């Protein structure tokens, strides 16, 4: 359990991502028409979500749900608001063996949207189960153990700025 | 509300004989898979049947809940416990009328992959149905009348009716 | 995990049980003119509340709560319907050390109802960790190892008509 | 929804800097504690307020959510995920007004023993009080106007502005 805390991706390069990220999102879905929201995966997107809904100049609305913890994919707890005919794009702080995106886009696809799309902060191609459809990435890592930024380990270093890897001494 | 008043349509003895006879049946298809087994109620109104209708299922199976709400999208409010993964799957619903609410549970369910999946009401409404649902175990098949008691409620009254009834208005 | 299973208190035994405690329920409450609710502890308690309720000769709600698993006790289901102002009855399968219900008690009390009580079928006075009042109790038994009519092991036997005994062999 | 226009009322910047000083006084308080520390905050509305407030928080602590309803009781749709028997608590709220609700969710936390409870909160409508809980850290005491943006929505909009707006209805 001993270890530190070196950083990977500083803030300002994560600001400097999502501005773009913003601009790609808003490129997309600004000659909708429809309704669009924003679903957050609670508890590790909402750092990544409050950053994001504020660089998508679309008008848009913001939920959040929570899916389970090989076991069943479980919703701890729905969407407040419904997505029926709406432009969804689900944000989700990393992805890695693709599981739980995989189930939570089937379940919100039988809602019948009209557009349903994934925004993820950071990608582990290597780590991988389920292919599942992937719009935008705001980084591509290898397997390394990183935290912050929503991110934790053991409910700690959810709070920082910035992206770091944890070295096990 | 209304006023109203309460005339029975199914009585206890008429329920209790009926819940028997979908136990036996139950039994019979599903004590040869050897798989897993799970009763699954929709709350709340299905508190009461499936309390009498697990106890006359001779095989052994497991007891879950989950709460899902309402054109509205069909969300859940309260999941279920335990995995349905290979497993024989059996939602136990109160009463279908539309059918969009049991047709979107199912579909959620269907998503875990369990061994098999069905739906046994206690109530059927046919001449409420708007989508295609198919059920396989059904207590009894009612006249499109507005019915209370034995879970079912109106303005959260009348749900511990030990029969069916109908509400009738005074006009 | 080699076991079996006796019959301790019987289908019948039980179901006069329950009809006696109905008439001591509705003595309680018929002369009270506020609203009433049953509130149900799942998922133990369902098969309880069904017969329960039904000797109950007095117009109430019926609602059900699911509460945690020292930690602490968390809300995965809250109520669906309101108690303040009305006459509360919590009923549960078995009480035992007696943390569960303590916690309930206190959180749906922060609710102000009229009034506040607690009917179990099940009784452990031998395991008790915190005093709580309980004014409704079905059986008072020893310290035993029981299944059925709700009560599981391993997510096995709730659906059993009576209360058993497990034997481990 | 009637017509209506946005005027702002708290610009982004305003907002930043007042986070910055709203984190060195909650750093300074719980720097010295030694216990664990949580910052849980109030879906949804708090989500935004969160997450730039605990990047200002120079202390080791967990982020938590829960989501309450609403004269109707105060209900639990959303629990914490983690326990917060013996840490220092701080509640973390978009805007108080009434102080019905977060008077309720104070309550049922402080059932669970915590070592210290705290309430932080955004913005304030004194002028709208109903009911007298202690709030520790407030970063705007706000005149009784219906304000948007950061969080706060109007009809579920306006939660992706970067400033707190004001509502201005077309008569
Ligand atoms: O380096 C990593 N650091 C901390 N977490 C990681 C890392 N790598 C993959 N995870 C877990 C990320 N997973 C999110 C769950 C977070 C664990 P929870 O909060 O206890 O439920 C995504 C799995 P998915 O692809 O099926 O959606
Ligand atoms: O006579 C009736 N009496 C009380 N209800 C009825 C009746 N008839 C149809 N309902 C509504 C029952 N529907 C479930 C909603 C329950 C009301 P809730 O307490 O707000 O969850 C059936 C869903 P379905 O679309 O699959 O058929
Ligand atoms: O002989 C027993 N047989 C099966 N259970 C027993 C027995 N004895 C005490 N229990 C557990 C009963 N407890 C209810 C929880 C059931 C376990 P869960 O369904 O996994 O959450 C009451 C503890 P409380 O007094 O704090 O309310
Ligand atoms: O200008 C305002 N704009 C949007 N809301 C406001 C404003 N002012 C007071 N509210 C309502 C905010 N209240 C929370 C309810 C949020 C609405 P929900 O999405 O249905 O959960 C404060 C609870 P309190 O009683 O502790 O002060
Ligand atoms: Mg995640
Ligand atoms: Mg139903
Ligand atoms: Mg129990
Ligand atoms: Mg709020």
């Amino acid at each position: 359990m001993k270890h530190t805390v070196e950083v990977m991706i500083p803030e300002a390069e994560i600001k400097a991502r999502i501005a773009e990220l913003g601009r790609q999102i808003t490129e997309r879905y600004k000659d909708s028409g429809s309704d669009m929201v924003l679903v957050g995966l609670l508890r590790g997107s909402f750092m990544f979500m409050a950053d994001l809904c504020r660089e998508v100049q679309v008008s848009h609305e913001v939920d959040f749900m929570t899916a389970s913890s090989t076991r069943d994919v479980k919703i701890l707890k729905d969407l407040d608001e419904d997505i029926r005919g709406k432009d969804v794009l689900i944000v989700e702080d990393i992805i890695d063996s693709g599981n739980t995106l995989s189930k939570v886009r089937e379940i919100l696809s039988l809602r019948e949207p009209k557009s349903l799309a994934i925004c993820t902060l950071l990608d582990k191609p290597s780590r991988r189960e389920v292919n599942v459809p992937v719009e935008f990435i705001g980084f591509s890592i290898p397997d390394e153990f990183v935290v912050g930024y929503g991110i934790d380990y053991a409910q700690r270093y959810r709070h920082l700025p910035y992206i770091g890897k944890v070295i096990l001494l």
